[PDB]
């Protein structure tokens, strides 16, 4: 729980030095996620949406996107995934 | 000309300090001048030019504002004034 508390604390902190310098979009990017194509943030920015994210490849059917929530914020799969 | 180079100086520094923050348009206002209708900012905004400049009223033919310079940057009345 501690990991999770300082997770939360450090991305709060990275959001909120992103408001109080005047710069919009901010991007969320971690350590072993590749960012392969160049044009990336170009193509996220040419959107028009408040929240997008791109999907990534993986080994498995493992992603970084969901399609369901059971009762408690579990995952569900969901026939269009 | 001492004065005029610490004007230049000031001014300068405020519009870099104004770029090095992430903030469009930048409104240099004197000590002076009053600034009655609180649309001003406004409707200025909804331009769309680089540099423009409202028209302020005085006692006199004087404003802010020219209509010519002569061969070395002097005053010249053109007809549209």
């Amino acid at each position: 729980d501690s990991r999770y508390e300082h997770v939360m604390k450090l991305r709060q902190a990275a959001l909120k030095s992103a408001r109080d310098m005047w710069a919009d979009y901010i991007l969320f990017v971690d350590a072993d996620n590749l960012i392969l194509n160049p044009d990336t943030l170009s193509l996220l920015i040419a959107e028009n949406k408040t929240v997008v994210a791109p999907m990534l490849d993986s080994r498995a059917a493992y992603s970084n996107f969901w399609c369901g929530m059971t009762s408690q914020g579990y995952y569900k799969r969901t026939p269009a995934y």
